[PDB]
């Protein structure tokens, strides 16, 4: 069907891309990157999640599919010299889909403010110090302290929430991890430390204690909102469908990116 | 229905359960404590924990209840005060139940042996080093040499697991964690070292390398087993059901256990 | 001597800091800003931290004294209450002196800058990501990817390092102790992981790879800084002297501020 | 001068040795077992410990030197490839000599026994919970609950001790680091969590607070305690001594063993 291809822009995914145009060229599939069915990134992680971002209101109508030309990504899951037999099983299709869930965020002023998260969104202060109050569910559970705060998607508990010290959860649990940035805990002060993993319909809201502008990241976008009046976390109604053609476990992804491969 | 009530074996305790069964005395209940269908506990979390194991054989026809005398525990959701007031609801009846997920642990020999678990199980050495080969869902994830392993229920992760650096998960997700004690990481020795979460219907399977006699513990109970072949976790089918008279979220639940009641 | 007292600004620390210059009057004590031997801080930590810096130019010269005014603070050891025998014992004089060891940050351009810290100095990016080399003793250690790096002081210990999970060290050893903000850990990068604790005459040197933009604070001031070649850690050959009229050891003055008070 | 061999035992250790010793034969160096003036270690770091403890009572009269027959060990810091130049060099002499500082602890009964550590000295309980109150040079600083305590001399600090996340410390600062295993930490129970650098002269003392039975390892022997009454920790006033050839410093040692060689 309808497809397109985004290149990382170096010399050797470009490369990679036209041959695979010119490999498409000979089936029923169809070059269109307005309405494609079918999204290929050649790149990295950072290459998949611009990808992602792009067509993030027609995640319904798309399976994605990641080629790493470099370091082993998470998402990108083929290597260059496979690309052919890719081209082949994807043109003839009778894939199956896989779906993982997406974080939903949502921020207030004094007006509203939508985003979804691949991988997770983060909270920083603008400059001064960080000081948050913590709702779940409407009931305050602790006020925050600290550098910041980090929300992350089921595979987004390799990225960002991993080096903060998040476990590791399977893309099947609909759920999302809190994790905290250096907070300061003494006889005054007191967050929960440990992570946070929510299930579905939980919400959870962060709300100012004195300066109302923070720094505010979806995934690898960063961006300052001023007169914030609150942030809203909950799993997403919708999913990325990625198209596979063989079985590539999770736990294997994690084992050939953290253990060797 | 048919009751009975356990007690930590203290004179405040024993009062308490002496006051509350003549308080049943006035109601159509029962005492019987061989097919009981409501369990009381009245002590702290060691106490429920044993009473779950006196009855680990009818968790499907059994609610619990728990009534904390002196710190407050996790399980055991109610004050001392409060005790006829919870007689008297009880005794109504016309309560919600609401059902955790639990671990099950097979260890097989060389012969298998099974057990339920409402915090955790773990496993360390009988006396020399540790190590263990990981292997997840028939593929070798990792080999482990350290303290010892843990694997957490989600109603767990508040215990042991909290304290070895695992996530908090709310009860209402079907999953189970593993947590590492004291992995050792060089050049030449590697382990995940992040907390893992497991969804249903994954099998995580310990094997030994060296040695094959470790300590076991399973919540409270811990044994030494010999010639042990496999070490088998995953998430049980059964639950255990609590009878809830108002509601009590988990977050509240952690909220006044960890932040301040 | 001569002396001088610098107040948070609030109405509670001004009152305070012109009840004990009246108290003053009725000694030998000459009220000095720009050439004191005697510095007293009435506030908190920030309120002391700035008075350091104030006069950070006449340190062998001068011994501080810190009151707080609210919250504990770890450097002002004085309760407002006792402020009437603290003129007193401080009139009479005859006190004894304690030092704590200082860090020395170097900043190299292409031209130099250097700064005194009583707490910690650390580096983050300016925006983008955050890639430098760790440089010990002239030996490449490693290359750090990751949120930023912060050097402490003894003293700083307790501060913003021990949220970074680094260790507490009494300020009778002449050290600094480098830790982690939030480094990736993969196949392909590798960090040490765990903080680092330098004698005295050890000489850390940071090294840009790709961006050449630092953020670099020292204590509570932030600034941004261009076209930076290398910055430089190494335990001041400067040490800060506070004026004791009392035996209060750090390990206590550490259970009152984190254990309880 | 006088010297003696230890090996692993393995048969690859063993024709090093006896290698060695047939190359000794050429030279004024005379076997010696009972009163050496140099040790030397073939196998890895646990062959090491072993032959410091063997001669733990004349470490003034002796510089230790080690070689690693496989996996590259902290202490033994020569190839076997190397041998013969190590023969050679100790042969003529003039070497230069290099001092770590050691850990010493006293167990009081109810009569002391006192040991002497090169990595560390760890506490755990008997069996049941571990509970310990922990004093700083005579003023009672926490209650420890948790599976156990560790003390660490700096050379010490990259085995067990960096394991349990305490800080990595050069071997010139005379000092001893705490780290805890698993501490519980509630509204009711509360520990510091960081690691603690002690100085030199600074005591720290385990006392106990139900049951009087621990697991008490020092190095790699652990042995069980009975009818303790207390456990102190200070820097020893022994130091042992390593036979220096070239400069191998401890932070290129530290980068060999973890970030790669
Ligand atoms: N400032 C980037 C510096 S960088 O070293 O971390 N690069 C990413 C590495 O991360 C792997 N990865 C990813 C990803 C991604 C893309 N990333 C950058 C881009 O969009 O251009 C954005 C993501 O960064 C993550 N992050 C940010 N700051 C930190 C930090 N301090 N520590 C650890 N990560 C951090 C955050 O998550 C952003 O979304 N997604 C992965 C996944 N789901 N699982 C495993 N690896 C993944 C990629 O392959 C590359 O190696
Ligand atoms: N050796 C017990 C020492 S004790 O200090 O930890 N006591 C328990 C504290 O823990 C709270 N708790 C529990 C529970 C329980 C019962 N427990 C002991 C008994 O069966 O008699 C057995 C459980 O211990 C846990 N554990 C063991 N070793 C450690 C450690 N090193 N660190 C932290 N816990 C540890 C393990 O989980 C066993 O199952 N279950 C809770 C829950 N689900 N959530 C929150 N709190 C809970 C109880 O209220 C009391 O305060
Ligand atoms: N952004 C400030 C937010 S604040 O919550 O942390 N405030 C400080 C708390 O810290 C105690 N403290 C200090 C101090 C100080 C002064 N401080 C602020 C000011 O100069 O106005 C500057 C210092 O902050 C430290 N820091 C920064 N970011 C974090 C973080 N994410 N986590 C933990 N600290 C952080 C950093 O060290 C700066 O130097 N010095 C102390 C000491 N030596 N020992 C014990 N407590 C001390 C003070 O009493 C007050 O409670
Ligand atoms: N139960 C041993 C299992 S073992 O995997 O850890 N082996 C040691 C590894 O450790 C390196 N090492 C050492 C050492 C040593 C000798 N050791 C064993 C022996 O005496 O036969 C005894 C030491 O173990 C340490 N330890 C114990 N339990 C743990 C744990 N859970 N995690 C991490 N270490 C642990 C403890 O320190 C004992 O003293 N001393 C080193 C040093 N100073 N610096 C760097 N590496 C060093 C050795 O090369 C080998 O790779």
């Amino acid at each position: 069907m309808k497809y397109m291809i985004t290149s990382k822009g170096d010399e050797k995914s470009d490369l990679l891309r036209l041959n695979m145009i010119a490999g498409f060229g000979e089936y029923d599939m169809e070059y269109d990157d307005v309405e494609p069915e079918i999204v290929i990134s050649i790149g990295g992680d950072g290459t998949f999640l611009s990808a992602f971002h792009q067509y993030e209101e027609r995640l319904d109508e798309i399976a994605f599919i990641g080629i790493h030309t470099g370091h082993l990504g998470f998402y990108a899951d083929w290597r260059p010299a496979e690309a052919d037999k890719l081209v082949k099983l994807l043109a003839k299709g009778e894939y199956q889909k896989v779906s993982y869930p997406l974080l939903k965020t949502t921020v207030k002023y004094g007006k509203e403010a939508t985003y979804l998260a691949l991988n997770e969104s983060t909270v920083k202060s603008s400059g001064g110090p960080f000081v948050v109050d913590v709702v779940i569910n409407d009931i305050h559970f602790e006020r925050f302290r600290g550098d910041g705060l980090c929300m992350s998607t089921p595979s987004g508990t390799t990225a960002y929430n991993k080096s903060l010290g998040g476990a590791l959860m399977h893309p099947s649990i609909e759920a999302m991890q809190l994790t905290e940035m250096a907070s300061i805990n003494n006889r005054v002060y007191r967050t929960i430390g440990s992570p946070l993993v929510f299930p579905k319909h939980h919400v959870v809201s962060l709300q100012p204690v004195n300066d109302k502008d923070f720094q505010i990241s979806v995934d690898h976008l960063s961006i300052l909102h001023r007169d914030v009046q609150e942030i809203r976390y909950e799993v997403s109604a919708k999913k990325i469908h990625f198209a596979r053609f063989r079985s590539f476990p999770f736990w294997r992804r994690v084992h050939d990116s953290f253990i060797e491969d």
